């Protein structure tokens, strides 16, 4: 990871927080191409003082999605560990995480927006697949929009997948029971199961947020019951606009090793 300096961020309004982080957008003073002193709006990812201990599954996160380059993964400009701070600069999404963005825009979002950016998930799943990269923590918070959709221009909508943040392999049992059904039963079962399997799963329970105008899936169960909802073996329920019903359960199969690839569910989607 590059290096970035402190002194060459300004930190601006707070964005949210995620797990043991606060985002903030920012600015980075930085010398570009040709020379030209450029000030360009930035993403910082703050790691939480009192959790500096996640510092390396804080970075080791976003560092192997950084080694790969594909144009559905968001772009980290590096890091600053000046002092006490452990901090990710990444690039600044202008219409933020998709999870929000579907709530804000239900009454607006319809069947072929939802196709599209569904393919484009599957499109870099499917490139994370074939460079045997496991993502994580596949949901809606974690992707972003990069352009709305503009009928008058045909330009559909663009995504990226962001950065896993900090590992289930290294969470609190909690914090992972609260993250059912994105987390597969598999790492409820035991975290060390993470595989590339688990983000077949979690891109089944992010294609029914998709689908569910930001409605977060179970979120009326409490930890207990999201446990029980794994041993009782239940699915989702479709969403009202079942279109992406039957994807979304192949994909959220408790049989890890059929759970479909990326490459049978783009041709799947592709058949809508
Ligand atoms: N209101 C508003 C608003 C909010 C955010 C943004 N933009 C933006 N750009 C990036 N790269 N972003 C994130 O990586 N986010 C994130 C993802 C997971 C967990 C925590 C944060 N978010 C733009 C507008």
């Amino acid at each position: 990871f590059h290096k970035i300096r402190n002194e060459d961020l300004i930190f601006n309004e707070s964005l949210g927080q995620g797990t043991f982080t606060k985002i903030f957008k920012g600015v980075r003073r930085e010398v570009g191409d040709y020379g030209q002193l450029h000030e360009t709006e930035v993403l910082l990812k703050v790691l939480d003082k009192a959790h500096r201990n996640y510092s390396e599954s804080f970075f080791e996160a976003a560092s192997m999605m950084s080694k790969l380059s594909h144009k559905h993964l968001v772009l980290n400009y590096g890091v600053c560990v000046c002092g006490d701070e452990n901090i990710l600069v990444q690039e600044f999404v202008k219409f933020g995480s998709l999870d929000t963005y579907l709530k804000k825009n239900k009454n607006c979002i319809n069947i072929l927006w939802k196709l599209e950016v569904a393919k484009q998930l599957a499109a870099a799943m499917h490139f994370l697949e074939e460079n045997t990269l496991i993502h994580g923590n596949v949901c809606a918070k974690n992707i972003l929009l990069i352009r709305e959709e503009d009928r008058k221009t045909g330009n559909p909508p663009f995504i990226k997948l962001s950065d896993p943040g900090i590992s289930i392999t290294v969470l609190p049992k909690d914090i992972l029971q609260e993250r059912i059904p994105w987390v597969p039963p598999e790492c409820i079962e035991n975290p060390k199961n993470l595989n590339l399997a688990t983000d077949k799963w979690s891109f089944g329970t992010t294609l029914w947020e998709i689908c569910s105008g930001g409605d977060k899936p179970l979120s009326a169960l409490d930890s207990q019951r999201k446990l029980q909802f794994y041993e009782d073996r239940h699915q989702l329920p479709a969403p009202k606009a079942a279109e992406l019903a039957n994807l979304i359960n192949n994909c959220m199969d408790y049989e890890p090793d059929h759970r479909p690839s990326f490459r049978a569910i783009i041709r799947d989607l592709n058949s809508l």
